């Protein structure tokens, strides 16, 4: 139907700008903490602490398969990157400070994000 693809136009629309706003979150780690999923050769009780572990590599899988339906999806799936590393690791640890300035400074991505979802439909 015209309609199923009206709807597939939307999605892939969607899917652009979130590529967009990924990689601007991602500029906000520079030291590359969150890219790439804690590994559990290195980290072997992860999974008894985090139970569902979120990563920027694994939100780009995602993403390209056009596997986000809206914005409150990926949301999401950003605050679990911040909130497992928050829980996991120390105050005064590299990591949890690299995620409260991750979380500040994301804040700000996604509010302008969230009113161009709405704009634009």
């Amino acid at each position: 139907s015209m309609e199923q693809v009206a709807m597939e136009l939307r999605l892939t629309e969607l899917t652009r700008l979130l590529r967009s706003v990924l990689d601007q979150l991602q500029d906000k780690d520079p030291a590359r903490i969150f890219a790439q999923p804690v590994s559990l050769k290195e980290v072997p009780d992860y999974l008894d602490h985090i139970k569902h572990p979120m990563d920027f590599a694994t939100m780009r899988k995602r993403l390209e398969a056009q596997g986000y339906k809206n914005l409150h999806e990926f949301e999401e799936d950003f605050d679990l990157i911040i909130d497992n590393c928050m829980k996991y690791n120390a105050r005064d640890t590299v990591f949890y400070r690299a995620a409260v300035r991750l979380r500040d400074q994301g804040g700000v991505v996604l509010r302008q994000a969230r009113r161009e979802v709405d704009s634009i439909g």
